[PDB]
């Protein structure tokens, strides 16, 4: 199958709970109906003002009978959610009443459903800004204990077995979120990209931390080189369970003859399927170069490192983009 | 007609003067022979100790007949070159006699031939470090008046006229030399890359200065975004004669449907053939991704911005590689 087909079938198998806070938006509700029709989720929670949602559904001819509308103003969890948000945020000086008002927002309320164990996967961003989506994620859901940084990746399908990797499948990370990762964040990015490789490609991760330098060739003074080198040291210190090396140029990562000249006895030779970029320009430009100048497909961006999975959509997304993002996030949980 | 054959043919038509300071190296003399045999240059100057050069030739069985040995020890330009070097370098405290000894070095002498008008193109690096070759370039030859920075590009051939560019050809720059260009340096790289587009691809240059941000989308705080935006302002101030725009994501540069959304009314829409990367990691990773994960070929790195063309070879280059480098550098004059 294709990647999208495989992710949808795996979501059907996983039978997890989806929450959608942009439930007054037509595309979101159409996606929710397709999710129900395809059995992509065990439960579909629509979060928002009940009569605004029902009104949108009425006008778009959408049956909600297998969906659960949760209204943050009326929910039985309202008081507990306001209290949990206050405890989370009181260190920034907000009041309990400000917390209660903030938790009437569908985006915050859906994120708190994940934090509190009432749903498994959240998708938003067809109508909210990326900044708002990531902020709800960072401040309500938080990160896994193994990282301090939330990041993102793309799944790159070169549609060419022979191009190395895992039958031409790669994880590229972080090509969308963190502008200039510190050495510690870069190590976090590598750890989360390793998890993404296991979830999305289904093979063991072999990770190359990339640079214009290979194992010293660029010198010892450029902070950008040292940042990547320090990340590699940090990964050794952390005793991670995946194979990794850096700093490596792309050709040293992917062409064994070159690895043998520039990085001898490197443990990644001939096996790399996960590329960690040194900064956001290199990764954002890089994945687009592969997408737009070759027959490769790029899937994502997929968020990683969050304690519970969420996705941020483009504001111009299609219904099927929403469905695809929901399936991937459900498979991540 | 391939790219290497196109350049070889064009050098034959151009009938320029080549200087080779590594004339005691066997591959260089074998290349020199092919260059004479193929009429790729009007004149082939071998620079060095005539006896060491003749000795190498005899040991290897190489005929030198239509080549001209120019011996820095006895050349009629001996005293003028020493004075010129002294004037260039006296601000570092050297004496005239030291300048004269310095100008017995074949590499320095070849570069001075370019500066003084006695040859058109220099190739070295088969047995000199890149740093040595570049330093000779910068201290002796200098840069064109339109820039203060020498840099490099690659000619990328996607082998697919629909991918954009000029029949599938692109200039990528600077993917090999400057680790973190200042805004002034990025503007210089754009100017030099536009020159290389004209020389190597043969079409009008349309230059995209790349970033993870498109026309403000990544905000106004990240210094790497501002460096690119500043370089664009600088190009406007210089009133350059090529079309440019930035900061642009790669898809906004290359995909007009996306340009119309993220960069409406951009001057580059649908015409970009020259990509300027914001730093060396993004460019070095970027060109290699295209080379290694697609059908594209990568030719270079080609130096650019020097007042007279020179080329740095790889230490392990083939004889045919040397010939191809000479032809490109001659086409560059």
């Amino acid at each position: 199958m294709t990647f999208v087909e495989s992710m949808q079938r795996r979501a059907v198998l996983a039978q997890k709970r989806l929450v959608l806070p942009e439930a007054c938006e037509q595309r979101t509700l159409e996606a929710a109906r397709l999710i129900v029709f395809r059995n992509i989720a065990a439960k579909v929670f629509l979060v928002g003002c009940e009569r605004d949602i029902k009104n949108t559904a009425d006008r778009c001819g959408i049956d909600l009978t297998d969906m659960v509308v949760i209204d943050p103003s009326v929910s039985k969890h309202r008081d507990q959610f306001a209290e949990r948000y206050f405890q989370k945020r009181k260190h920034k000086g907000i009041s309990l009443a400000q917390a209660a008002e903030d938790m009437r927002d569908p985006l915050r309320f859906a994120a708190m459903m994940l934090d509190q164990g009432h749903a498994d996967a959240m998708v938003a961003g067809a109508e909210n800004t990326t900044a708002r989506v990531l902020r709800a994620g960072l401040t309500i859901i938080g990160t896994l204990p193994s990282v301090k940084t939330a990041s993102s990746c793309f799944v790159m399908d070169t549609n060419n077995p022979r191009l190395g990797g895992t039958r031409g499948l790669f994880i590229f990370s972080d090509c969308a979120v963190i502008p200039t990762p510190t050495a510690e964040q870069l190590a976090d990015i590598a750890c989360s990209a390793a998890e993404s490789c296991r979830t999305f490609i289904g093979e063991e991760p072999t990770v190359a931390l990339l640079s214009y330098s290979t194992k010293g060739s660029g010198g010892d003074s450029d902070e950008n080189i040292l940042r990547v080198r320090e990340a590699v040291r940090i990964l050794h210190e952390r005793r991670v369970d995946f194979t990794f090396d850096g700093e490596l140029q792309l050709d040293a990562a992917l062409v064994p003859k070159i690895t043998e000249k520039k990085a001898p006895h490197s443990p990644i030779t001939g096996k790399v399927n996960t590329l960690v970029f040194p900064d956001l320009s290199s990764g954002n430009i890089g994945y687009k170069l592969v997408q737009r100048l070759s027959d490769a497909d790029a899937y994502g961006p997929f968020l990683q490192g969050f304690a519970k999975p969420l996705s941020d959509l483009s504001r111009g997304c299609s219904v099927e983009d929403i469905v695809a993002a929901c399936a991937v996030t459900l498979v991540q949980s």
